[PDB]
């Protein structure tokens, strides 16, 4: 169970590209970094970190990393990698079928910084103090599953250092089996019978502390069997603090 | 004035009748162009379209084939289709952002398969237990079933009967067995035996089937279905060319 969303995660932040599109974490914290590049780069925080590659890859450009999950395993995988340097993973073939993988953390180019990350389970929407003073805080495909993104998204600029950057990724999947429709960001009609999109219910929360400074899509793949993948465009958004 | 069809309904009008999305051909076009292809030197007299959905293949099968059966288990399947032959037109709901939606319209006459709609009859029905009248056919298509069945073998190993002479059976399917849709001894593939040894679909189907067939050609051809304005599922289906005898 457990198990299995993991080893999903590993493929995903770890495994191969997929219909040509390149690794999802990898080109979030690429583009991540180059949108802070004007930034000291000190400390930055990775929300949704799951398996930790995007924190991996932050750590290469920044000077400490925190990497923050809700799930307990999959902040075990990550650490697990981090002082293992291995770690193995099922990939989902046909019906039932695994195909065991490994993989190598002295494979990839963030070998040389993975000591600046710390990695602890969290909740985004109700994180404990020592999470403070970053330079850089990303938001992986996570508003869409917080059970009250107002409360993340609302207060989040206490924890971000001025002329900061809050950088969220979404594709907008809003479910009630994860989020109350009355807390919804966007993808709703309101009472006054206008459609919400997702990006403006966010300009409206964010923009008291925060200027929006770009916008782009970043696709991903997730393998589910080897024949059947999911294929979404998240959105990525990049907030300034003012 | 226009039939509209519901969310499920809508997400295979989507499907059939849409844009192509990532650049990926149209999946019903796809697979009945592979048959017409795989089929070149068969009586191209009589096709069966199992799992029709919106009717996309049959209407595509109708270009070279004289006549075109479609089967559906699904009445509003088969309904939308039957619209779209009759009146020409039949409006869906697209999903975007959360429960946002958009409305499309599907014209027949928009598409070059506006030339043979005459030549297909739509049905509700059960690949499993298919009436007497459905037989005769140069070519059976069953597109992504078989792991869509309770017992998918029920279906196999009785479809010879309904295929003539030098006829074919044209499967496709990605092979997602679940036991939600099919009980794990009736999984033709895609599971570890008693004995330890992994046990592929493809060669389970060729256990059922080349009593009555001959394992002619195999190909992956992918496809997209949209299930919001930003998330999709991105398969490869497995096509496999049975001939009979």
């Amino acid at each position: 169970e457990t198990d299995e969303s993991v080893s999903q995660y590993c493929d995903f932040q770890y495994g191969e590209d997929c219909f040509g599109v390149l690794n999802f974490a990898l080109a979030c914290a690429t583009k991540a970094i180059g949108y802070t590049k004007e930034t000291p780069k000190n400390r930055a925080l990775d929300l949704g970190c799951a398996t930790g590659r995007a924190s991996f890859e932050l750590a290469r450009s920044y000077k400490h990393v925190d990497g923050v999950d809700y799930s307990q395993a999959f902040v075990d995988a990550a650490t697990e990698l981090q002082k293992n340097g291995c770690i193995g993973y099922s990939q989902n073939g046909e019906g039932e079928l695994k195909n065991y993988k490994v993989i190598d953390r002295e494979g990839y180019a963030f070998r040389d910084s993975f000591t600046k990350v710390e990695f602890f389970q969290g909740d985004a929407c109700n994180l404990t103090p020592q999470f403070k003073e970053y330079d850089l805080i990303m938001a992986t495909n996570l508003i869409d599953r917080l059970y009250e993104p107002r409360l993340f998204l609302e207060n989040i600029h206490k924890r971000i250092n001025e002329k900061g950057y809050l950088i969220l990724t979404s594709p907008y999947t809003w479910r009630e089996e994860y989020t109350a429709k009355k807390f919804w960001i966007g993808g709703y009609v309101d009472e006054n019978g206008k459609e919400v999109s997702t990006l403006e219910g966010l300009k409206e929360i964010l923009e008291i502390h925060f200027e929006l400074v770009a916008t782009e899509d970043i696709p991903f793949v997730i393998r589910e069997t080897s024949r059947k993948f999911q294929h979404t465009i998240s959105q990525m958004s990049v907030w300034k603090v003012i």
